[PDB]
């Protein structure tokens, strides 16, 4: 599923222009009544949808994710999400939600219909193929939704980790076996990684890692216990960090060696694109309170698709003995 997983990585920094044009455009970042996060969050998945299908036909039906693809305006009505194919019809589509807003209509389906041309070469030297009837996908258009919004562009790293700001923000596609429930793939977006403090362009970072049949190939990762919780976390060296798929991205990265999490708000598109990555590193992800009675967590089957009972992100087997043992 090599050709498919290069593919998720052209989508998903597609995904992130969307993030960083609705940011830094100046009539998208002005924007029950008009919710344009929502907006933001259902068009991104729309387009990752549309995009597969539209190169693996039938996969646009296996295609599913934390957003609908249904929106209700101001006036009432409920408005199905189909874009294209042409520019001009996405614009009428979008001003019936934006109750006539063409300035910013427009700019959303320029940066929608926008060419992108995103290839790691090291994947075009892998070829692996996965049957297309094996494959599910959980899509996360834009993880760290608060974090987003408020868009504090100043934080400084504590140890590497960022407690908050627009670092905590990913783009997560994930894929898994529909037969078995075991994650295959994964594509993690950071589209806010680093800014120029005079010309204020945000430049983003994609993160991928196949593990199939054995085969366990990842992205390079850049060089440089510790355990990363999230800010609501209350369960007894450790870390706060906004975002579900960021502190799964920081035990990736080797910033932190466990991220724990202890209620069930967390869900499959949240976990999914990280497990997937992890696995090709060795790792995975543990149900919390299964472990407190290594069970890792599946994808096919509902309970709906949130992991109750927690979980436990690990890059180590070895660590995370290490950290059962302490707690
Ligand atoms: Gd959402
Ligand atoms: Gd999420």
């Amino acid at each position: 599923m090599s050709d498919i997983l290069q593919e998720l990585l052209r989508v998903s920094e597609k995904a992130a222009n969307i993030a960083r044009a609705c940011r830094q455009q100046e009539t998208l970042f002005q924007l029950f009544a008009v919710d344009f996060k929502t907006l933001a969050d259902v068009l991104v998945q729309e387009v990752i949808k549309e995009n597969m299908e539209n190169k693996f036909p039938g996969l646009g039906k296996k295609i599913f994710g934390e957003e609908s693809n249904e929106l209700t305006n101001d006036l009432g009505e409920k408005i199905i999400m189909r874009l294209g194919p042409t520019e001009e019809e996405t614009v009428a589509l979008l001003s019936k939600v934006l109750n006539g807003n063409k300035l910013a209509s427009e700019a959303l389906a320029k940066v929608v219909h926008q060419d992108v041309f995103f290839s790691d070469p090291a994947l075009d030297s892998v070829e692996i193929n996965i049957p297309q009837d094996i494959l599910g996908i959980w899509v996360d258009p834009i993880d760290s939704t608060y974090q987003y919004i408020k868009g504090s562009a100043d934080i400084t790293p504590n140890q590497g980790i960022f407690p908050s700001g627009l670092q905590c923000v990913t783009v997560l596609i994930g894929v898994y076996d529909i037969q078995t429930g075991v994650p295959l793939m994964g594509v993690i977006n950071q589209p806010f990684v680093s800014q120029d403090l005079h010309t204020r362009r945000w430049k983003g970072q994609c993160y991928w890692g196949l593990s199939y049949l054995g085969t366990n190939i990842h992205s390079l990762l850049p060089p440089v216990v510790v355990i990363s919780t999230s800010e609501k976390e209350t369960i007894k060296r450790i870390f706060r960090a906004a975002g579900a798929g960021y502190k799964s991205l920081c035990v990736i990265l080797g910033l932190a060696d466990i991220y724990i999490f202890s209620e069930d708000t967390t869900f499959k598109w949240d976990s999914c694109a990280a497990h997937a990555i992890l696995r090709a590193m060795g790792g995975g992800m543990v149900d919390l309170k299964e472990c407190l009675e290594l069970p890792q967590l599946v994808y096919h089957v509902g309970n709906q698709w949130a992991n109750k009972g927690g979980l436990i992100a690990y890059r180590s087997e070895k660590q995370l003995e290490t950290f059962l043992s302490r707690l």
